[PDB]
């Protein structure tokens, strides 16, 4: 259950990955990619559906959003969205703190207090590696404690090694075997980091 968010809002675009390829909820494989924006006071994460829009989600561009959607704290930017070009006098300040929060990752500590479903993003050190037959477990490992993430589909038997990092976009909370896991999703995706 989304939420619509109709009035204009400024943002300043943080990051954005290429496009790539996922299922849409009525069964058929388009682009989209994952960015991060910021206002003068928050930054958000932002799944962009129209990906004519790639251009516009550029590092460092001012754009304004309306008509864009909200689940989970994610914003959604579909074909219906409007998304335009700031003009001069309308750029904002973003506070380098907020950019700073924004390319933080979660302690594992912390994303096993989650609920159900809850949503993260984040970059972790690889630390075993199994690939079973119609998943594979990613066990990632920071100071704070070890969880395991696991992949599907596009996210099966991926060419990663045990010391790599991998960057998880939009992978969910799930309770199996009396343990929280991750688990990928719809729009999950994954970046090696080769170490």
């Amino acid at each position: 259950g989304a939420v619509l968010h109709s009035e204009p809002l400024t943002v300043m675009v943080l990051t954005a990955t290429d496009p790539f390829e996922y299922e849409s909820p009525e069964h058929e494989v388009k682009n989209m990619l994952h960015a991060t924006v910021a206002t003068v006071s928050q930054y958000f994460h932002v799944k962009v559906f129209n990906i004519n829009l790639k251009e516009k989600f550029t590092k460092k561009n001012f754009i304004i959003i309306s008509n864009y959607f909200e689940s989970k704290g994610i914003l959604e930017i579909n074909e219906t969205s409007s998304v335009l070009e700031a003009a001069p006098d309308q750029m904002i300040e973003v506070p380098n703190s907020i950019i700073r929060n924004a390319n933080a990752s979660p302690k594992i500590c912390d994303i096993q207090k989650g609920t159900s479903g809850a949503v993260f993003y984040g970059v972790f050190t690889l630390h075993k590696k199994t690939v079973n037959r119609k998943n594979t477990i990613y066990e990632i490992k920071d100071g704070s404690g070890s969880i395991e993430v696991v992949g599907s589909g596009k996210w099966h038997n991926i060419n990663c090694k045990e010391g790599d990092k991998l960057h998880l976009f939009c992978f969910h909370l799930k309770t199996i075997d009396r343990q929280p896991k991750l688990v990928c999703g719809e729009h999950s995706f994954i970046k090696i980091s080769k170490r």
